[PDB]
């Protein structure tokens, strides 16, 4: 006879063997046929195996020869329980649903099951005597009011209600849905059920009552220290914007990450950049063995990480494959190259909350106050918008459309989520200070409106990986609640150090966003690429046949344009968001 | 209620509804048991769940207050006959073991089944007032023949009736147009332009004609480009693992010359070997290709360095193509299509397919993983478990031993039986190969995947090699297995992965290698068996099989003449 271990890896594609039974019980018309179904419904929907009795199938076949008649529905129910756990035995959830209104002959069922080792689930479908007849959902109470039947139960004969089932839906207080639930999570703290990989907001902070005692505690362990980029990690980390990480990545979510952009156990859920610490040997020496050490920024105990993994940080091939190429001068593989020889994954149990005390904290929103906030503004639609550079009109002009579209689908209270980057940036780059006060200009000219707007800052480092980023910007947006990310071209990209070419392809970063897997809450909406339209007076998209209507306006232009004390042509950004660039440039020449 | 057709979706890791009862009727005690535990069994080790039910778990259970009266007797087979209706029902082989001695008995139980559409199959488990059936679908002779033959004749006849499917693995996409399309598709790739293609592009040609990048209909268009380097994964239509580009590179020249045409014909030594349909021209971006396919941009990867001499463009397609392909160089024999291969295996009788990638020679560590493959499979009730010896045979590295060599030193380690010829199919596998460890590993397996392998074997650097900078390995040497024991879309076949076997000085024989006995292990490598031929050595007895050193000195010796 095959093993029921054997049989749990050919039942169903999930693995591990999970047969049992749930045996639901109540008065007629409490709702066990409708909790049987839905049940059945959630099962095979999620790929588990699962098979009912009910009186359908067992009363018109197996127990054609039985009526209602007290030593019948022993009978009933004994037959019931012995073909319950002929099911369960076989890797089946097997679902029952009977009257069962014997406590003598459910115990029965229960120690059939329990005796041979399978779990046994008694639900008490548990709804008012009065409330079942007002249902009357077949007729019977009718029927029986009448006389014209038996003893029927809960009026001619007895119902006698479990004294300690594993779950009591009141079925008269709460509606299906919420009945299949609480099946389901028993089901799930029981092992019978798997809990699948979830984007449902994780941080990674302590608890505050939790927190005195954690730092106590961080306080004894040996420690490791970690520098700014590094902490910034442990804020995305903190915050969930990386759910459902534990924690820096250990080797194995680390190799999914980088063959697959996705991490696998448990469901498919993208995340394309590797999120880890890095040690050299002196400290992996120092820390292998321990099973939690605290991490240490500027002198401050800031994290816990427990039961760490150590696993070889082989730089050029992680180089190679986050970013497409191996070059040594760029700028964020140039950190990487200083790095250590090692990675720790483990645990993150972050302490205190991340504050960068630099007037910018009241931008730094987590994902749970972001959704918070939508919830407040009361959106219908979060379209979100990553960048890392001053806003220009044409990307005004994406964040405008976009809204456009929302509006013309039938959204009436579209949320921009404004969303600049401040983590760590590439030397050239504008500094946050002040691209958060050359957005605020922005908003302040009315080019975006600020009553439908939310300006927060997104603290992951840039790393300007292109079409690997992109994904990792999207997704953690995602996170926060956005229902639209809009993309153009190049995003998350740069000029090649050695070539000057663009590192990527433009057009990747989009065509691999809209077909990455795991995005599957958020719609991508993709743009071609924006310029000054010359004739037009204004930023509008590009087309081939006017390449010469079209003026590009790089970077390098502007810092240009700023020095000559010139401006920009009229249309390619509010006038006051320039001035705070003139500002920012005036200072920069220095 | 949940559909049979929904059910049957999530009952086996298969698919389809194959809910039915088989029911084994007759005097013997032991050809009935012995039947129906191998059927389990036998239906366990293909993915289709199944139960039993017998005296042991009905009598003392659901029919424990019945006893010997006739009445109560007909009722027990009543039970049964319900009951087996419940598990066909929810998608289950149930297999029914009673005597059941009765022909109105077996006709209810029949009619129970028949009445709510679910196959019933009546199996006389015959060996000399029981009542013998009159139409049973199966006759099985248990004192004439043995349990595996019976249990064979039983999954013959589900395979007809479509409960145990003929084959599954997955469909081949041939590419090759059909032979009595071929002399008009040939006339046809003469009135096109045409593009001439090199050695490695026309093995690349028969890596999609015979169908091993199924399901692509061509060389990769971009976005299944851009799926294979982000992903490692086809995603349209389903998941399913493709980890390395299969693309068909032009000049700037060729591009302007082409890009416009609705067809091209593939040219090789001057015959048009395809037509490319459809086509798609899009940038070769070698650098961030290599990066993405290899882990490294080193120029002197070997392969890295023809990638970086192709064309910038790439032209994905519909490949139709033409003539089979043959290379006349005394090997064709062994290059079998996955659908001959297919072929193979049924014609051997096999019941498990374990695939055994290289493209060295085999060494005894080699056969190691093979006999523990063919060990653990016979251990879990697989009885004709065959061997895939699967030489790569597409271009290779410089300093690698050449195919011909290759072949005639697996042919030796046969001969001495190290493996069973009997029991193995040798053949080629017609990929070039890319040095690109977990990334090609994956390519690896998933190409066996479709020629029907069900086990897939891979052990310590798999696909690797020497990083030609540094000399130090290229990839972390645990990583193609850790990648591939991982990796989406090879659900059809299991992986099993291999520890680092070496020469063990103290057991005089390969085995697995052990920290704390650093010192009784020897590795041999390539360089290490040159160097050992050329003083007239041969390595430690245990490590090769002597007629396959025999042939490796032969090759090392042409090597001196040169
Ligand atoms: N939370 C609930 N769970 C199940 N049924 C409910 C619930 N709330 C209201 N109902 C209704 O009560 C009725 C119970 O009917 P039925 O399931 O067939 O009862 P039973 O099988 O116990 O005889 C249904 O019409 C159902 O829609
Ligand atoms: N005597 C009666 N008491 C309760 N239900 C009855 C009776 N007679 C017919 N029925 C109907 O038979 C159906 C199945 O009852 P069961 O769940 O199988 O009862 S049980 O108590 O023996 O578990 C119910 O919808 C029920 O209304
Ligand atoms: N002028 C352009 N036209 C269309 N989209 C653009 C243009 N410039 C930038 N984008 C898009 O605007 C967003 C942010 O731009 P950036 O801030 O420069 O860099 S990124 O690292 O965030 O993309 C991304 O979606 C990017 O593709
Ligand atoms: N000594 C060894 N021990 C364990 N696995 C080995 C050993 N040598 C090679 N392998 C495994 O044997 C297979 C064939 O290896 P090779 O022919 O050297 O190269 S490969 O390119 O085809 O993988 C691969 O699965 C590889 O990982």
């Amino acid at each position: 006879h095959v093993s029921r271990n054997k049989r749990g890896q050919v039942v169903g594609t999930r693995g591990g063997f999970r047969g049992c039974t749930v045996w639901l019980t109540g008065l007629s018309g409490a709702g066990k046929t409708t909790v049987s179904m839905a049940l059945e419904e959630y099962l095979v929907c999620h790929g588990i195996p699962c098979y009912t009795l009910d009186g359908d199938n067992i009363r018109q076949g197996l127990n054609k020869n039985l009526g209602f008649s007290p030593e019948d529905r022993e009978e009933n129910v004994r037959r019931i329980a012995e073909v319950a756990k002929l099911f369960a035995d076989a890797g089946l959830v097997c679902i029952t649903s009977f009257i069962s209104p014997y406590t003598q002959d459910r115990n029965n069922a229960r120690q059939i099951h329990e005796g041979a080792s399978l779990p046994f689930f008694e639900v008490f479908v548990d709804a008012p005597l009065h409330v079942c007849e007002q249902r009357d959902v077949k007729g019977l109470y009718k029927k029986a009011r009448a006389g014209e039947i038996k003893g029927f139960t809960g009026i001619d004969s007895e119902y006698e209600k479990p004294e300690a089932p594993e779950l009591v839906l009141k079925t008269d207080s709460c509606d299906v849905n919420d009945c299949v639930q609480q099946v389901v999570e028993l089901l799930q703290e029981r092992d019978i059920v798997p809990v699948d990989a979830s984007y449902e907001v994780k941080e990674l902070y302590v608890p505050e009552n939790k927190l005195h005692l954690a730092k106590t505690d961080a306080e004894t362990l040996p420690a490791l220290k970690i520098n700014k980029v590094d902490m910034q990690w442990v804020q995305v980390l903190a915050e969930g914007w990386a759910t459902p990480l534990n924690g820096f990545m250990r080797e194995r979510e680390y190799l999914q990450c980088l063959h697959f952009d996705c991490l696998l156990d448990g469901g498919v859920i993208n995340l394309s950049v590797p999120i880890v610490l890095t040690a050299t040997h002196e400290d992996k020496e120092r820390l292998d063995g321990c099973t939690a050490f605290a991490l240490m920024y500027e002198g401050r105990r800031v994290a816990i990480l427990r039961n760490p993994e150590f696993f070889e940080h082989r730089k050029e091939e992680r180089c190679a494959r986050q970013w497409g190429t191996t070059c040594k001068n760029h700028p964020y593989i140039k950190m990487v190259m200083e790095q250590g020889d090692w990675l720790i994954g483990g645990d993150l149990q972050v302490l205190d909350r991340v504050y960068w005390n630099d007037g910018l904290d009241q931008y730094r929103l987590t994902p749970t106050e972001l959704k918070q906030k939508f919830k407040d503004m009361n959106a219908d639609a979060v379209s979100a918008f990553q960048l890392r550079n001053p806003v220009h009109n044409g990307h005004a002009l994406l964040m405008q459309d976009t809204h456009k579209q929302l509006l013309e689908r039938g959204y009436r209270r579209p949320v921009l989520l404004l969303h600049p980057l401040g983590g760590w940036t590439k030397d050239d780059d504008v500094p946050l200070m002040w691209r958060m006060k050359q957005h605020a200009a922005v908003l302040e000219e009315g080019v975006l409106n600020p009553e439908t707007t939310v300006v927060a800052i997104f603290p992951s480092p840039m790393m300007y990986a292109g079409p690997t980023e992109v994904q990792w910007h999207c997704r953690a947006r995602m996170v926060a609640g956005a229902n639209f990310y809009i993309v153009g071209r190049d995003p998350a990209g740069m000029p090649h150090p050695e070539t000057g070419k663009d590192l990527y392809e433009p057009s990747h970063g989009a065509k691999v966003l809209t077909m990455a897997p795991g995005l599957i809450t958020l719609e991508i909406v993709p743009f071609r690429v924006a310029a000054y339209n010359k004739k037009k007076k204004r930023m509008d998209y590009y087309d081939s046949e006017h390449h010469e209507d079209f003026e590009f306006i790089s970077g390098t232009r502007m810092r240009k344009l700023a020095r000559e004390g010139q401006k920009p042509p009229e249309g390619f950004m509010a006038p006051k968001a320039w001035t705070v660039l003139t500002e920012y440039y005036k200072s920069l020449e220095k």
